[PDB]
This record gives structure tokens, sequence and C-alpha cells, in this order.
């Protein structure tokens, strides 16, 4: 060992590339990509120097970073001699999304200029097709640099014949970014969603694909617009099921007998991201608290859960184990010694543990809620807790929906909610400012085309303020370019901001519009809090339908809830042109709104319902 061997360092990566030491370059580069991973795209704790002019100019400092990184990556991967260790390949595909961002936030856009150096057939006959030598090594390198923004052609069928596993690693990488919003990237991912599932279903386990981003593959499909977007989850479940049987020798429990604690049957709840300042606790703690009239509750989670989270349950334990095989054995053992009636996950999708767990048989009733609002397509999960007013069509879900009364999941209000108001109802707007509260995953070309439509068509000048949740570090310059490609001067791409500052941006707006197809929830509450009204578009999936449910609970009029893009655009424009209508409605909403009603209700049903379903299991 040497001191400072493992510090991500842009100058040391560059020097290793100039010195043609391909091994040190790779490893120095992987250190940087790994850090970008940990930092969620931020560049803190990566060492680099910059021209003084950039000191206070952070976006410009980030673009400078990505530019240095893309030039050094270009030299390195353009060199015909470079050969990547097969360990190395697996790491590069796992970090692909970070290279994607390196290039997309630089002026290069993508790494096609590297790709073109790999062409061998001076014919072409389409210069967007790249004909490689037959070296396995060249196929690899191509894949690593086949970015979501790539313009080069890709034929998946031929690909998957040559190497199934390489090709499934690509599909993973290309599904894993938290921003897939441009036309080029989105279209690519859409293709994968139709093509990849039936191919992944043929896979045997997780050994030679990038498994550390399966949770990302699992969640991100929800942000596409197709009806059958979740098919990849069904496939992914089978491979995980095969994995845990084959690599772990997993055995399901005998769930014919249940045990008892303080004379009640046992609900074991496996938790993801359940801190009391966060939305899972805000939406699901009270229903879990009330479930204690009928069940003893055991909470399994991470040390990230705070005292208020732990107090929801009768008993709380850390999920122990050094790997997945162990954590599962641990979870199994808790269910065994207690003899679980219920296995429940309020959220599934954010951590890989919950995903694995949902492919096992641990209790006779196994059920989830929609903290991540999408069907599991797992045959091991029977029920889905959901508020009746949030369901669109029941056929979006493979599981049976347990539709609970619309006041059955009262929310815990945020401690950050301002106590005082200051409504700004602008009588004279030259400009209509229209806010949009969003994460990067919610952004897409259909949403942004709808927004360009509202801008082009409205007879009033409009300005769009995007308050982008978690837009950040090297992701952000790329997002701003995407937004500007549609709206130019009619839009401001605000990066992630603290709560009071985020509230200040919206407070300067006249109305809001909601993203589709995956809408807001918390955005809507902040909207009404500020006395604002907006448009949302509804649809069949819960994540499309929530906004409708929520608009009705809060007392917003149905004309605000559009069924199609063309209506969405239409109502948005109407809200923007019709000043006095818009203001009357703001005044109506300031005056009488169900904000109150979100925080109260009867949380008992969930427990009640699990009891009946359990009692009926105990007769048979
Ligand atoms: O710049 C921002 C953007 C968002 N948020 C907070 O994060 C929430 C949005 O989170 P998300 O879209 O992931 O889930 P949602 O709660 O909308 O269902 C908002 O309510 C804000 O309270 C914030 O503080 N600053």
């Amino acid at each position: 060992t040497m001191e400072n061997e493992n510090k991500p360092n842009v100058a040391n990566f560059e020097a290793a590339v100039a010195a043609k030491d391909y091994e040190k370059a790779c490893s120095e580069l992987l250190l940087i990509l790994s850090q970008l991973d940990s930092n969620f795209g931020g560049i803190q704790e990566i060492e680099f120097e910059y021209p003084a002019q950039l000191q206070d100019l952070e976006q410009e400092k980030i673009v400078y970073f990505c530019t240095r990184m893309a030039t050094a990556i270009t030299t390195l991967f353009s060199d015909p001699v470079l050969e990547i260790s097969d360990l190395g390949v697996q790491r590069f595909l796992v970090y692909q999304r970070w290279l994607a961002l390196i290039f997309a936030s630089s002026p290069f856009v993508n790494a096609d200029h590297i790709l073109q150096t790999y062409n061998r057939e001076p014919n072409r006959k389409n210069s967007l097709e790249i004909h490689l030598d037959s070296s396995k090594s060249s196929l690899i390198k191509f894949c690593i640099l086949y970015l979501p923004e790539s313009n080069v052609n890709l034929n998946l069928d031929v690909m998957w014949n040559i190497s199934p596993e390489l090709c499934a690693s690509l599909c993973f990488a290309l599904q894993s970014p938290r921003f897939i919003g441009t036309s080029t990237a989105f279209n690519k991912r859409a293709t994968i969603l139709q093509w990849f599932p039936r191919h992944l279903d043929q896979l045997k386990n997780l050994n030679n694909i990038p498994s550390a981003i399966s949770h990302d593959v699992y969640m991100h499909c929800s942000y596409d617009t197709s009806v059958n977007k979740h098919d990849v989850k069904r496939a992914l479940n089978h491979v995980i099921r095969r994995h845990i049987e084959s690599e772990y020798g997993w055995k399901d429990r005998d769930v014919a007998h249940i045990g008892y604690r303080n004379n009640k049957p046992v609900m074991v709840v496996l938790l993801e991201h359940f801190h009391s300042a966060h939305s899972i606790y805000r939406t699901h703690s009270t229903s879990m608290i009330a479930a204690r009239e009928h069940f003893y509750l055991i909470g399994l989670g991470s040390p990230s859960v705070d005292q208020a989270g732990q107090e929801v349950f009768d008993e709380f334990h850390l999920v122990a184990g050094d790997n997945m095989k162990q954590k599962l054995e641990f979870i199994r053992s808790v269910c065994e010694s207690n003899g679980a009636a219920i296995f429940y996950m309020p959220s599934i999708g954010m951590d890989m543990t919950t995903i694995f767990a949902s492919n096992t048989r641990l209790a006779p009733i196994q059920a989830i809620a929609l903290g991540h609002p999408a069907t599991t397509h797992s045959d091991f999960i029977e029920y889905v807790i959901v508020e009746d007013d949030y369901v669109g069509s029941e056929e979006c879900f493979s599981e049976t929906l347990l539709r609970l009364p619309k006041d059955a999941l009262p929310y815990v209000p945020s401690a950050l909610a301002p106590e005082k108001v200051d409504y700004l109802l602008r009588e004279n707007p030259e400009v209509v400012n229209i806010g949009i509260a969003s994460t990067t995953m919610k952004l897409n070309p259909y949403f942004l085309e709808a927004l360009k439509a509202i801008r082009d068509r409205a007879k009033v000048k409009v300005h769009f303020h995007f308050a982008l949740g978690q837009s950040n570090g090297i992701t952000h310059p790329y997002v701003e370019r995407f937004i500007k490609s549609y709206l130019g001067d009619s839009a401001t791409a605000h990066p992630h901001s603290p709560y009071h500052q985020y509230l200040r941006i919206l407070h300067n707006c006249d109305m809001m519009v909601n993203p589709f197809p995956f809408g807001n929830t918390n955005g809507i509450i902040d909207m009404v809090t500020l006395g604002l009204v907006g448009v949302c578009k509804t649809g069949a999936e819960v994540h499309e339908h929530i906004d409708e449910g929520l608009f009705k609970r809060l007392g917003l009029p149905e004309w605000l809830i559009a069924n199609t893009v063309d209506e969405y655009v239409e109502r948005a424009v109407r809200l923007a042109e019709n000043h006095q209508e818009r203001l009357e409605l703001r005044r109506y909403i300031i005056e009488n709104n169900g904000l109150n009603t979100l925080f109260t209700g009867d949380p008992r049903p969930m427990g009640q319902v699990f009891l009946e379903k359990l009692n009926a299991f105990l007769k048979e």
C-alpha cells in the first residue's frame, strides 16, 4: 500500500493517459466514476484545479470538469492498444451513466467521435453504422461508449447473438440513468423496454450482467410512456428468483402455520428509506401505527431510520448481513421465529433488498404499498394497498388491489411547512410564470413537447420555472440544455434548492403544470399551500392517476384534470390566457381547500383488511 492511492484525482488520470500506462489510467478513471456515483453526480471530493475565472461560476466549473474528463477519455479509448480487464468491463458498464453525463454535459454531447475510430470498413454505406473487427475487445469498448445520447446505429438481435451477456449489460446501463429525457436517449430506452424483456427472461442469474443497478432498471421503466413498460420487471423477477435458488440455495418458508405475539398475529415490515422527514413515513406511518390494533408489528430497516420511524412498530431491528444472501437469511429468520402472517413492504424498488425479498415466500400474506407506485409483476406478492381514489385501471397491476377508503392513509404533515402565508395574486401580468416541480426522471420529450405547444399557442407570453428536484452536479448542465432545446428564453432550469427557496421560486409563479406520465404528489400539496392552481394529466396507472385523486381531495375543478395531451395543452393555455378566471380560482382555493383533510381520517382499514384476509386463510 501507498498513501493517497485511492483519491479521485483528475490530474492523475490525465497523467496516466499521457504516459500511455493503460492500467493506471483505467483505475484512475474508475475512481472518478465511482466517486461521481457516490456523490450522485456531484463533483465534491474529486481533486482538480481550474482557472481562477471559474471560482464562483459553478455550472461553468462543472462543464470544465466534464470537458477535461471527456478529452482524457477520448485519448484513452481512441488508442487502438487499450485493452480492458474483464473485471474492468463490468465496472465500466455499471458506471456507464456517469460517462454518459461526462459527455452530455460537455460540448461533445456523446462519444460517437470515439466510436467512429473503431470503424474498419471504408465503404459506408451509412456512416452511422460502425463495423468493427471481430476482436471481442472491440465489441466491449464499443458498448462502454454506446451512450444514451449516441447517434450510431445499434442492432440488438445481432448483438444478442454474438454475446447475450454483454448485450444485457448494455440494456442495463442504458436503462440506469436518472435522467433519460432527450428524444435520442428516451427513444433508445423505449426500444429496450419492448425488446429486452423476452431476452432477459432467458437469462440464468445475475453473475455476468451489471447487477448493482438492477433496482434502477426495476424503477426507471415506470417513466416511459408505453402501456407495457413494466414487462422488464416480470423478466427481472424470474432471473432474481432463479438467482436466489441457484446462487443462494434459497428455501421458501412453510407458511401453513402462523405464530403469535401479545395474542396477535405478526406483521413483519421490510423498510426502504423510512426516515420521518421523508415521504414514505408521511404517507404510511399512520396506517401502520393503526395496524397495531390487530397485529404485532416488527420493523426491519437500516440505521437511516430515526427514532420516530422506529416508534411506528412494536419492535424494530436492523437488517443484518454482509451480502444479499445473508440479509435474506436474516429476514427469513425473523419471519420464522415469529411465524409471520403478514409480510409487508410500504415501498418496493428503492433498495435491492426489497426487490429480492419480494421473490420469496416468507408469510402466507405478502403485500406491498405504493411508495414507489408501480406493480411488482412478482407471483410472490398477493396484495397492493392503495387509496381507492388513486387507482385508474386495475389491469395495470398483476396483484390484486386492496382499495382502501380515500381517507384511510392520513398523512403526517412536514415539519418544514410554513406557518404564515403571503399570496401574490398578480393582477397585471405581462408575463405568465408557470411553475413545474419535478425530478429529472419525470422529464421526457412528450412532457416537454406539450410545454412547447403551450408556449407556441398561448396568446400571452409565458415563462416556465422548473424547480428541479435533485438536479445537481454534472447532470444539471445537460438537463438545462434539454429544457432549452424546447423553450429557449421561455424557461428557467433551477437546480435542486433547499425547501424555503424552492417555495420562493413557486411563490413567484401564476399557475403550475404537472409532469406526465408520472405525476406529482408532494408538488400538488406545495401548490395548494401557496394558493396556486395548475393542470395535471391523468391516466390509467396509479402514478398517472394520483394527481386526479389529489386534485379532487383538495377541491380543484375537473376541467384542470385533462385526459390527453391535447387537452392538457388546451386547459394549460386556458388557465394562462384567462387571467380573471385563474385569479377567481386561486381565490377559491385559498378560501376553501382540503389541505386539512389530507392530515386526518381513519387509519384502521389496512389492519382491518389484513385481518379478514388472514382469518379467511386460517379457515382454509
Ligand atoms: O428544489 C426542490 C425540489 C423539491 N423539494 C422537495 O421535494 C418534494 C418533491 O419530491 P418527489 O417528486 O420525489 O416526490 P413527491 O413527494 O412529489 O411525490 C417537494 O415537496 C419538496 O418538498 C425541495 O425541497 N427542493
